């Protein structure tokens, strides 16, 4: 794995992940509708930037982002799955927390290698999302009444 | 063919669309770079919103839409290629106009239909759409030195 | 006169005039006397709402006199013509209770501006009929979403 | 009467004076026409606001407001009539004077009512709404070619 | 006609009338000269966007926008004439709305012939500027002391 | 000490600054200590919470500072004076105990003002008098709006 | 440069009385164009308040010392102001309005003759753009009262 | 109500002399906090032209007459004002205001007392929000001077 | 007729107004008809130059009326009065010949305002004077701006 | 000591400093009072979003912070004093001074203790609220006549 | 000396007094620091606005704008000098106020100069410059205790 | 001194000073000389160019003195220190050699910035690092950007 092989692979997981949040976004039901479906939205808008500064970053260093909805698939470790029968609003955030939880755990993984490689803006990049994902998991898991590392 | 499964087909076009928007937006390269590049943003927030108010009109017309990119893949009848050689400007932009004739000839055809059907609020939408591709078509024909239906 | 049966586009949209000032004093009410978790959101989104719905009164009202009507413009006439339904709130009610009192009237009003697009249709007359229909395309919205709220499907 | 009473008699009429403004908004001709049209919006829009004030205050001392068009009517001493025979716009802003009057009269009797009472915010609350009364009396007598208190 | 033919007499029109709204704005006296003289820069402003929506919707559609002076004089049916003597402010307006119902009733064909031919995005587009056109003729007949049919 | 003793505005003025301080402090530690499903609606109401009461706080200190006074200014003085109560957060609490907490510091500040507005009104402080009705307006209004969150009348 | 402060200082004498004249009319207008009218000598206020600021700001920069006082500003001022005794229409308040402007114009012509002798390109020019905005107004002003605004 | 009346119209006297005595300051003004204090004045000006407004327009609501013109102020205001001759200190000036702002903090006292007295509740409220700001500026003019604020 | 020959103040501006009013049209027909790489940029400046010669042309004719005159307002005046040419679009242009018929006509504007400022330097009229200049300033402005992006000097 | 322990002692340190911040704000007087007692408002605003970010971060990596006046007064290494008799405006900044570089200090420790933790979103902020403090200590040196390592 | 050298001798000379505005700004020190320091970057802009509308009126009337610092120095009559010693701030506020006045006489010369070449644009900018100049001048001054011309 | 042996933090941003000065006169050059079809939006580029380096100076030259140091504030310094070149502009340059020279110059500007970042590191003066590399971040995007305008790769 070199730098930008980890910032291609997130590319890939950003998108699934914005795809993801619409899906909750739409079919979420629930006394917290109002709330839940407008922060969906502040997500959307948020990872969608996350994933454009990666590509960006990614081409600034030489690299070649995927751009299209068949190599996102063939390489994001996020998982997606069709809305079939109803979730409670409980189930789909704790979709969400988990693929947040996935991407800062792949996140502190890229922040070392970018370390190690002294790529210092990469570097910076990823911890500066990471500290939103942190921030994030704590308030959904808050939602979910949980601790947040729990 | 019914109005829910022809706003369904577009949730997946839609999506396929902002994705291929971003590829033009990231691998572009020519003396119409800074115009273009913006342009492309311009554009990926406005086929965006179009993908997020047909969904949400299918969700209100009782329907169920499409939320991963294996429907989307599934669905669509827009077409993606990897970015693998490069491509000039002009060439890139007859691969964006292409999809705006398509997106334009697929919208009559729902036009047509949600007239028939009497879903006059689907209706309504889809020609304000229609408006919108029609300038776009217009203006992007334009810059590749060509009449709208040329 | 009834809706559904209605033949003028005169008449029907100042039975809209009527029917608008009586939901936007209801959607006060709900706004007023809600108790439970969900109060700061949905207190807040019936200021929205009574906004919205004011807005399509006033913009009702004003197609009215531009085709040469003459709009209904008092509590009386309001309420002789009204096919929205009130109540004075007496007895505690739940936010769900005030919320599908909510949802029901939205249906009436989008079952109401369906018959009004299709008379209007009907007549001619083509600015009034894209009115209703964008006003339409809100009240399915807020069905949808307020149906989410309640745990249901938006037709459901 | 005690404050709730009166709070309550004031929601009542404050509902049938923002009609009686929208009357007027809708219905007026002459050379004014635009100015006092635009005027009577704004006018709506703030005793709206005071109306929803007055409910609000009341229900914060445990009051329960009237909050249907049938309670207004019942309770409501300003006056209504349909618009059946032109009225120039001069009869128009008498008409509004005359329920400004109105308002500011019962205002007075509710500040001391609140004063004995000891309700020192809705005393406060009801000195701002008749300071704001007093001036448009001022300003639409102005336009009638009168002295404010004459 | 069909509705190119259409479409290119209102951006004759148009440009007519735009010309009309300021040799009213500029030649006006009278008490309600400072409202009416700011209400024509409004109507200037928004028929100008009009008519730019109209040969732009010309374009899109593969027609040839008229593009002088010259040609406007030759093809609109709005009719102009040198400011040689005091008009009154009611006669200024009633030109104004003379000329607005003539703009109304041309509209109402062309939302005709665009039906017929099955453009439903022209006719989108003129039913708006109808709904505009007709809230304009009933206010400026209420500054004239009419009703709005009258 | 107790408020209703307190001899004069200035050592009323006094006492509510260190009120305010304490209770600033305790709408943070609500705002950083809730969960459950109320949790983004509440966290960015505490946070508008905690703006409204510090401007309250610096309004009544600038105050007394007009009228010759000195405020507290360190935390050791506002524990020394307070009456409003803290304790650390060592157990879980719901939203709801949270709420009740909060509600119940609204009541203390309503009810400690009201002897503000007597005193004042006594003195002849008109312009001190006029800024604490008007902090015990929004007050009244909050101990509404949280209460109906809680399910309850205001005064219940 | 004397001249040119000595009309500099006229003109601050000249604004402050015709500023407090907008607030008279402002205050006491009445008739059926009050609602306009009232909010246009707000912006007239505003704007001639603005330039008295700058006039006198001018005056400071080029060595003068502003009048700045009630009992100076009566002591020079050319403008003319008159209690409000007995009610005035509307078409009288807007008369008296329009007069002080060609006042105020023919005054600043002079004005700008002065500073162009005298070689103040920076008073000179100022002065015009002030001139620019009466003659706007003397011609809104005279067409509300049905005139040509030169007539 | 003559009594409310007088005291209001007394105010509007004395406001226009005291805006005008702000730009007095505003304009003549020397010293290291020469920027600081000149915009300050700019933010004086505007707050005590709008309590003028306000006390002439609810002067007029109550079925009063406001002064407007610079002799009626001239013959009415108790605020004295004095043409500027020689230098004066940045302290001086500061001083001068703040003598200003007492005398109103002290006349508005007296009008709210009389207000309450003759059951004017609007002229009396508005006063008393005058007298806060009034009392506000005091703190901080005075500790400018390196003063507490009824030292 | 010729700005050359302009007797005085009232009749320059009068054609200026005739003029102004050609221009706005013929750069409307340049962003209607323009074709080419540049088109998205050109196309919203083009946007820019309307507006800003549509505002000169309101002053000119603003400028007149305070100053006693008459502003022509019909499209048969400013045809008879114009000196600005136009044709209608026939075979295509570049997107450089249509910059080039800018270019050209910024120049007549920016000789003809020349004219003007000597016109009214002579006659007294300052304010006109002044306001022909400020204009003449952004016409130099964009001939520079023009001509760079067709390769050229300003002034070649 | 650990990161969770070293970011709540300075949520102990910043709400005793906010306080004092205030002290200065409400006792300053001298000729420099207008601007520095709005630059205490600023400073005011900015510590206290330290100090929420501190507490918000310290919730994100499972920890919980000091939330009462008892507890800041017993963690603090701050120090505060009553304000008793008159001090000078130099007095009062030599004060915010050496808090500031209190401050400084400790985050200083915080940042090489996050950096052997590996904590990177934390050394992150730590250096970024540094890099404020520092920049305040020039200014604030520089008010002194001094330089802003002396 | 033409118009065309005068305007690029003024190029050079702004760019020798926007880094002299920086110099103050970055090493002044004293009790007034936080408004000078403030007032400095107001300068820093207004001056550099200045000089891009110099340059850029020079290239519209044919020239070439001097455009490296090597140019700047060769050219400027403004004089620098590095910051090796301590200055008062009243000691830079003095070389401040004394650039000013260099700039002002100069830009008076200019003025007289486009007069007598009829370049009235050329000439219409220098006097607004020098409209700012003489106020600026009057305010410095004033600063300082002094008079705006003595 | 040569960055690339450069010792010491202080000494390295009093170079990048000098730098920025030169670099920011260099994209005026640009700005002011640039012709060709691309002048619009590349004119205004340039605008968003010298505000963003200009910042970055401030920046430097306040870092600097946060730390400790004095920084260059004349002409005759900056040119005394900058590696970075500068030259008049004398014959006529395309619209592509003047976007390689300040391609050229961003890329001169990235490496020694990673001279800073390394140097700093290795003493410990995090938060001067941390302001290098989020400069360098934005130095990479706009080479990425301007090189595709070339019609080649970032690092080609
Ligand atoms: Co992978
Ligand atoms: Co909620
Ligand atoms: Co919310
Ligand atoms: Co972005
Ligand atoms: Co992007
Ligand atoms: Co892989
Ligand atoms: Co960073
Ligand atoms: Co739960
Ligand atoms: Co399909
Ligand atoms: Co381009
Ligand atoms: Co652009
Ligand atoms: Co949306
Ligand atoms: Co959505
Ligand atoms: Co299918
Ligand atoms: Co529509
Ligand atoms: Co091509
Ligand atoms: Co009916
Ligand atoms: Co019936
Ligand atoms: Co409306
Ligand atoms: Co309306
Ligand atoms: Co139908
Ligand atoms: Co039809
Ligand atoms: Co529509
Ligand atoms: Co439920
Ligand atoms: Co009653
Ligand atoms: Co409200
Ligand atoms: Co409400
Ligand atoms: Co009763
Ligand atoms: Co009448
Ligand atoms: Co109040
Ligand atoms: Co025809
Ligand atoms: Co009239
Ligand atoms: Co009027
Ligand atoms: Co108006
Ligand atoms: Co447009
Ligand atoms: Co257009
Ligand atoms: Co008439
Ligand atoms: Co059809
Ligand atoms: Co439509
Ligand atoms: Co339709
Ligand atoms: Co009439
Ligand atoms: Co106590
Ligand atoms: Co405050
Ligand atoms: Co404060
Ligand atoms: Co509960
Ligand atoms: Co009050
Ligand atoms: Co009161
Ligand atoms: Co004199
Ligand atoms: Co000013
Ligand atoms: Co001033
Ligand atoms: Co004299
Ligand atoms: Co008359
Ligand atoms: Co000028
Ligand atoms: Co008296
Ligand atoms: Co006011
Ligand atoms: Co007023
Ligand atoms: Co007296
Ligand atoms: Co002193
Ligand atoms: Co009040
Ligand atoms: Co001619
Ligand atoms: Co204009
Ligand atoms: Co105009
Ligand atoms: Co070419
Ligand atoms: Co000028
Ligand atoms: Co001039
Ligand atoms: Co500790
Ligand atoms: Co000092
Ligand atoms: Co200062
Ligand atoms: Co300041
Ligand atoms: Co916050
Ligand atoms: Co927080
Ligand atoms: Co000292
Ligand atoms: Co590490
Ligand atoms: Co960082
Ligand atoms: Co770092
Ligand atoms: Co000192
Ligand atoms: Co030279
Ligand atoms: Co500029
Ligand atoms: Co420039
Ligand atoms: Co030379
Ligand atoms: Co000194
Ligand atoms: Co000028
Ligand atoms: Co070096
Ligand atoms: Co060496
Ligand atoms: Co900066
Ligand atoms: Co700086
Ligand atoms: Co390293
Ligand atoms: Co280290
Ligand atoms: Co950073
Ligand atoms: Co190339």
């Amino acid at each position: 794995v070199d730098t930008k092989e980890f910032l291609n692979h997130q590319v890939a997981n950003l998108n699934v992940f914005t795809v993801k949040i619409h899906q909750i976004h739409w079919y979420m039901r629930g006394h917290n509708f109002f709330t839940l479906h407008e922060k969906m939205d502040d997500l959307y808008s948020e990872f969608g930037e996350q994933m454009d500064e990666v590509a960006e970053r990614l081409l600034a260093i030489g690299g070649s982002p995927f751009s299209t909805l068949k190599e996102f698939l063939e390489n994001a470790s996020v998982e997606e799955a069709p809305y079939t029968k109803p979730k409670t609003m409980d189930q789909l955030m704790e979709d969400l927390v988990g693929t947040l939880e996935l991407l800062r755990d792949e996140y502190k993984q890229g922040i070392e290698l970018t370390d190690k490689e002294g790529d210092d803006v990469t570097n910076d990049m990823l911890i500066a999302f990471k500290a939103s994902i942190d921030k994030h998991i704590w308030m959904f898991k808050a939602f979910l009444g949980k601790a947040p590392l729990e």
